[PDB]
């Protein structure tokens, strides 16, 4: 029951994710690793999930990394710029490719990149995510989760993966989360609003008919409503910690140059 509009734009959706995400992280590499007051405030705007690490070496070897508990908290904190660089630069290509946003004024292109990098990143990464190992597999790479569940699921990121996991969603539906998140218009900095806009509602008019078509069973019901509801929640996640973030920052510096330019640091004052 799709129109032919509307099935060109999931198809180049797709284009767009196919050469943009490399779903086996086979080209990062040269990556840091854990080396072989204000400051009782920045203890509680680190990552509050403890994670464990795993590199599967390619002829059969097994590196793993236990972290230790509470500036040693501060270790992981290299390793976490470098893949967060390596996602930022594939999130910045797939926006470039789409027509849509190739069309958007250049300084509408970098304000619309600034307020949804984090989000895309989240949304990519539940794709690599196992809820039941709890453990994001990104090719050698993996972050498992320390050892319940329960009490675990209470950080607003953790319960957001367990859910968006549980609605077992489509490629294409997570392909057209992106897209409404990366097409936002109360982005800070946003100049054509109005054009934003109608590409936002597009996108998402195309997410509802595409789940009226594709789904008709009840454990379906409400789906798309479902997803519009989660990107609410995972923008305000993204709120939290982008001030999480530039408080550790000006404590502990560790942005990489793509990340201060996506965060609005200059280098100077």
């Amino acid at each position: 029951g799709l129109t032919e509009e509307q099935r060109m734009m999931i198809r180049e959706l797709m284009d767009a994710q196919m050469k943009t995400f490399d779903t086996t992280f086979s080209h990062f590499k040269n990556f840091r690793l854990p080396g072989v007051a204000k400051w009782s405030q920045v203890r509680k705007d680190l990552c509050s999930l403890k994670v464990s690490l795993q590199l599967r070496g390619e002829d059969g070897s097994v590196w793993n990394y236990k972290p230790p508990a509470d500036k040693e908290i501060f270790s992981l904190l290299p390793h976490m710029a470098d893949m967060s660089t390596y996602m930022f630069k594939g999130i910045i290509s797939f926006a470039k490719v789409i027509s849509y946003f190739r069309d958007l004024p250049i300084e509408d292109q970098i304000s619309l990149l600034k307020g949804a990098a984090f989000e895309l990143c989240q949304l990519r990464f539940n794709t690599v995510f196992n809820a039941e190992t709890g453990t994001w597999e990104c090719g050698r790479l993996s972050y498992c989760l320390e050892d319940g569940f329960q009490q675990l699921l209470l950080e607003p990121m953790l319960k957001f993966h367990y859910m968006l996991k549980k609605l077992q969603l489509h490629e294409e539906e997570y392909v057209l989360m992106q897209a409404i998140s990366l097409f936002s218009p109360d982005r800070p900095g946003v100049l054509q609003h109005r054009v934003v806009d109608q590409l936002q509602e597009q996108f998402a008019i195309t997410l509802k008919s595409y789940i009226e078509c594709n789904r008709p069973q009840p454990a379906h019901r409400f789906l798309f409503l479902k997803i519009m509801a989660m990107l609410t929640e995972l923008r305000s996640i993204n709120a939290q910690h982008t001030q999480r973030l530039l408080r550790i920052q000006d404590i502990h510096p560790f942005a990489t140059p793509l990340m201060q330019e996506l965060f609005g640091i200059t280098g100077s004052l």
